[PDB]
């Protein structure tokens, strides 16, 4: 049944047509030849049906148990969105070259934070789509509930982890209401730190109901 | 005799050819034609004669104690600097079109963080003097040891607001060799906080002796 809100460590296997597209298995992202050298891999560490994930994967964690695994199918409707029409439209060649790009069919572009692909380029006009990749298509998912966590120190813990991958080890401290956070001492040197303390936070109080204040305490001794 | 280290807060009147340049007392200075729309006046605080500010006064503040007031005479040597000659050079055209800019006389350009003044564009090559514009000349200084302050507590809070003037409260709480410092709900959200912060420590251990650790403890609550 798995309540709405607690932490689940699930790990998933996406097809789409057949080929493999998403997954969890590093080990199994060499054998089928596509790697994000960004992404990181093994049991994500998602909140129970909150809209993390795929809304169709969303209600099945839900229906699933710790530990149970399944080849669910999901609808376009249900998984990565039905093609808007609307969303094809006919954007001028000058809000083309007004971003520095020579219209080239094929080669996608980004207006307004949405980005699209360039159709065809009819003298004059250019025609563009913006649907995501796998919008349309019907994708077949096998999903593992790996283990869920319960206990507030370590739930804490994972969401600092979510957010910054270098922070593997922190000292939680809940004194009723509060969340202490103890960072080592390399964290203030961290690239957009206080951005992701501000949305660790968040995060914090958006989900773990017994907590009201959140606090970093930092740390800088001399050599 | 006021021992080296001790935090103090001076108060300076400064004059140079007879004409005054730089002071503390904002009433003073419309009564003077000069405003510096970024300096922040009344007593600066200051560390007793660690190099913080001008040599001369530095020793002077030294010789004098607290509530005592002189008129100090300082030579360029000991005050801004003598005239360098080796840092008048030459400078090419070229290195002067590649930085965006016609050489013209009077104009100040800056070459490696070290501003500097055209003298004379002659014709092909061009003079540029890299002295401070108050150096050779001699100062009439008029300091004033408005205060001292001399509790651990309270020097770290000074240096706090020398660093962040939007920090005018904290609470420090000392545990012996730390320094624990608990920042407004509204400082993780200051532009460059964490470069003050890594600053602000230094400052705190280079100074405060019973001290080899700094803690900044941030905190969020939801609205």
């Amino acid at each position: 049944m798995v309540e709405k809100g607690k932490m689940v460590k699930i790990s998933y296997d996406g097809y789409v047509d057949g080929k493999l597209f998403d997954t969890t298995n590093e080990e199994l992202a060499k054998k089928e030849g596509i790697y994000n050298p960004a992404m990181i891999y093994g049991p994500v560490a998602i909140f129970a049906g909150e809209g993390q994930v795929l809304p169709g994967l969303d209600e099945a964690i839900l229906e699933m148990d710790v530990g149970e695994e399944r080849e669910v199918v999901l609808p376009p409707e249900k998984a990565f969105g039905k093609r808007d029409p609307s969303k094809i439209k006919l954007i001028p060649l000058s809000e083309f070259t007004k971003r520095g790009i020579k219209p080239i069919k094929g080669l996608t572009i980004t207006i307004d934070g949405i980005p699209g692909k360039i159709v065809s380029i009819n003298s004059g006009r250019v025609l563009v789509d913006f649907n995501h990749e796998l919008a349309g298509k019907e994708v077949k998912y096998r999903i593992k509930i790996e283990e869920v966590v319960d206990d507030k120190k370590n739930i804490v813990k994972e969401i600092v982890k979510m957010y910054v991958p270098r922070l593997s080890d922190v000292k939680v401290t809940i004194r009723n209401g509060t969340v202490k956070i103890e960072l080592p001492e390399f964290a203030p040197f961290i690239p957009n730190i206080q951005t992701a303390k501000m949305a660790i936070a968040n995060e914090i109080l958006k989900r773990l109901e017994d907590a009201e204040k959140v606090s970093f305490v930092e740390t800088f001794e001399r050599k």
